């Protein structure tokens, strides 16, 4: 019942049917099964959890924590603090089935979920076929027709393919090949130096590969990134060794018999031609949404330039019982971003309210030092002629950091000028990706710095450095710099 | 000759050092005296620093040694401790925070004395150095920063060779066959779980039921227990000390009952770590002379703006009322200051987070269930294990749970309690939390990272407001 496979063909009744089980898809079917609904969720894949799960956030963070420690062993930290190894040899295959094991644990535990809520799982490609139906077409050709009120696309992303470099997951692969090498590549390069690229370029620094990421813009980390933080990341990480070709385009890449790769790369405005050699090609040079073959062009639903679904307050398409949510919107491709977006939409369904603060919604790295931020950039700032102040504080000088020998990086704070109104907050450092939730929480009361630097946090922690820096914000100074 | 000065702080740990430097900051001419040979205090230089670096330095060594490492693949042949190179990270890590402290003070002008502060008037302290010359301070105003000691055990006699406060356990030379702990609360677990991890067989014998102190949740302690005694750390519970015997070989002979009265035994070990407590401390003070009288445990009595009963004179930190936590007297010294200059002054102790830095950490804030309970207060519970939890599940470091508390007819969060990985750091946004007033709702409506260990706390917050979790 509570699964239709291949064979299961009966039509179904639904009050709503969510089309995708990723972060955005699998918490919006659970939430509208909480609220009373009779709820469906499609998903085509032989696995739930969708992109984040299966090849994205869950893989990629298992490996950055797993070469991390493999850096800490293998380089100076450990002896450092009189931990004396022999020989410290890297074993792939476990460290990759570490990987795996995390990945299956987390899919099987959506697929408990779905029973515990009594969401039915349909294993299909979901196509809608009318205003209130949904068609899903089975590996065996079967079909199965859903007659439901609400409809909530939840579709996803894809990886953006770049022309004329075809990804084989070989040699040239995309996160997912990038994620599973069988060896670690002696060179390596990475065509996007965007927050995927960076991470997946570190992994396999740490592991002992030689890397350069190339990327088309000025500055590392993606859009929206604060470019004082983004410079200083840059910084700290070719010196780990990660290099970077800024301001660069790729005009080509040759796989050649020696079963290496030629780059042909050019300056982004022209002239400077020049090839450089690798085992291992990553193309990350962005993702796209995903709507392929879902019946939008029939039902009208146009899409916006980049392929998104252009939706409304309520996540309502022009059909105002299709909704869309996630990656296959606009805003920023995030997991948790997609889950709030899930939640609110069918809590709007179900007659609550409905709002989402965008400039709440954080970003993060997962490399070491991690970096995160959320709330608005200096340059978008002085785009929106917003007055601002700045606090700044270093983790050299907070007690938690020190005391491990894990000093990189700063928490800068911007504040309003003359209100004192918390208006961005940006980590590089040590913990920054748990850190930035604090300044989300603060952020949705609209806190000021004063605020911040008022609440009692717990010494040592990294999280003195965040109530520093607000400190710096609101008074001028902070205590311990 | 004298010093003149606005405000006089005497001592150097986190609420003395952090008031001398606000003092400064806010425009007064501001001396801080310190008896010892560095700057710091308890938590620097014998406390919180040392204990946190051979916490971090232990479990790393228990990585490496034992399975975890092998299982993400980072295979070593042979892994050894050279103890004496973790004791020189340590000592690192403390010499360069305590001479950030001297450059802080030069930084913003802080005079800093050498000696031993007594208060020889009402405007004026004076400061014997060690070898008896004095300098005399006229001030406006003293802020007494004196901290705390350890408090001794009746008829055990500490002399930091084989029977060891936490001063000589941060700085045991080699590491003990067998160790017993006297006091299981949140130093005794911290430095026991150091050097049980290091090798040594540790018990810990605590006279009441539960480890980790005043205020923890029961619950919380429980599991927590659980978990320590499956990575080794034996525990005697309601077992109380009778004496100890410094023997002629040079090891330690324990008696021990139950802590309601029977079963008399005698336990061996070659140290012996007492931590039943700490007391504040005001020795040779002038406090008596000034007619300054002490509560029966030894604090300054203080009021809302830290003034003993003489309003020039103040007091904070742990020398008075309220938890002897660092992050509590710095609060306490920074608004101290601030009401010196006319400002507000306002702290919730209720908003004071407590954390024990062990693998799984533990992290609490505000009221437990039996606080709650005694209270009368009507309340819902919300649970997240972290083995829901997706970075916790990515690391393979699933232990424990968030729990939340809230109140049944307004959803306010009364408490969060953690017990798990990044306890510690995620503890902050829940006293950020309570000092908001925040509900339950609030915290599960915030977007939270994916994936981040606070998910669970926002995952617990959603399961006190709503009555289910999506992940659980
Ligand atoms: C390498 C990598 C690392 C990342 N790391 C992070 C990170 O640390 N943090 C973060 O927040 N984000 C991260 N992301 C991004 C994150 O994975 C996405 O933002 C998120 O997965 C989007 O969720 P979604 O539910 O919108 O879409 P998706 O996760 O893409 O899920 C869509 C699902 O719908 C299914 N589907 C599509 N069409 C149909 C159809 N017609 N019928 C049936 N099923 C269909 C797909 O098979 C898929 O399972 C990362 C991404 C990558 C690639
Ligand atoms: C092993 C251990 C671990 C700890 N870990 C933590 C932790 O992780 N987190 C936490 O929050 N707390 C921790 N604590 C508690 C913390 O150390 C104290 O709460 C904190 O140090 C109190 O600060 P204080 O400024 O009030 O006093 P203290 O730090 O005790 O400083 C008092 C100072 O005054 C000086 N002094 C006293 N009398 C005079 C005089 N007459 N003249 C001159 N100088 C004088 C002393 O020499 C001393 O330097 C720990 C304590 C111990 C023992």
């Amino acid at each position: 019942v509570l699964f239709q496979g291949p064979g299961a063909d009966q039509p179904i009744d639904a009050d709503v049917t969510v089309i995708g089980s990723g972060p955005g898809g699998y918490v919006a079917a659970i939430k509208a099964a909480q609220l009373g609904f009779k709820t469906v969720c499609i998903e085509k894949n032989e696995t739930l959890g969708g992109t984040c799960l299966n090849v994205g956030c869950i893989p990629s963070k298992a490996l950055l924590n797993n070469s991390h420690y493999y850096h800490m062993a293998h380089g100076k930290d450990f002896a450092s603090r009189g931990i004396e190894m022999s020989e410290v040899r890297l074993n792939l295959d476990k460290m990759m089935e570490q990987k795996s094991t995390a990945v299956k644990a987390l899919t099987g535990g959506i697929a408990h979920l779905f029973k515990q809520n009594k969401v039915v799982h349909v294993n299909g490609y979901g196509k809608i076929t009318g205003k209130n139906q949904v068609t899903a077409t089975k590996a065996d050709g079967g079909t199965q027709v859903i007659d439901t009120k609400n409809i909530l696309i939840a579709t996803g992303s894809e990886v953006t393919p770049f022309p004329g470099i075809t990804i084989d997951e070989d040699t040239i692969v995309s996160s997912t090949g990038a994620l599973s090498l069988k060896k670690v590549p002696e060179k390596m390069v990475v065509i996007g130096a965007g927050v995927i690229g960076v991470e997946l370029g570190s992994v396999w620094q740490r592991l002992g590969a030689d890397v350069t990421a190339v990327e088309f813009l000025g500055h590392v980390g993606g859009v929206g990134i604060d470019m004082e933080i983004s410079k200083n990341f840059q910084r700290i990480l070719q010196k780990q060794g990660f290099k970077f070709k800024l301001n660069t385009k790729v005009t080509g890449a040759t796989k050649k018999s020696d079963g290496k790769i030629d780059v042909s790369i050019e300056a982004a405005s022209g002239g400077k031609a020049e090839v450089i050699t690798c085992d291992v090609l990553l193309v990350c040079i962005g993702r796209r949404p995903f709507t392929k073959n879902l019946g939008l062009e029939e039902l009208g639903i146009e899409l916006d330039p980049r392929g998104r679904i252009p939706v409304n307050t309520r996540f309502q398409t022009k059909i105002p019982n299709i909704y869309a949510i996630g990656d296959v919107v606009a805003g920023p491709m995030l997991a948790h971003k997609a889950e709030d977006e899930g939640i609110i939409c069918v809590e709007g369904m179900a007659g609550g309210a409905v709002h989402i603060d965008y400039n709440c919604v954080p970003s993060v790295i997962y490399t070491h030092p991690e970096v995160a931020w959320v709330g608005k950039s200096e340059e978008q700032l002085k785009e929106e002629g917003i007055e601002y102040k700045v606090g700044k504080f270093p983790f050299a000088a907070n007690s938690r950091a020190k005391t491990n020998a894990d000093t990189d990086g700063m928490v800068k704070i911007l504040g309003q000028k003359s209100t004192d109104r918390v208006l961005g907050a940006h980590i590089l450092g040590p913990g920054a990706g748990e850190m930035v939730n604090e300044a989300a929480l603060a952020l949705e009361y609209g806190a000021s710095c004063e605020d911040i630097a008022g609440v009692c946090h717990a010494h040592p922690t990294l999280s003195e450095a965040f109530r520093e820096a607000n400190l710096a914000a609101s008074f001028g100074k902070s205590i311990n710099f």
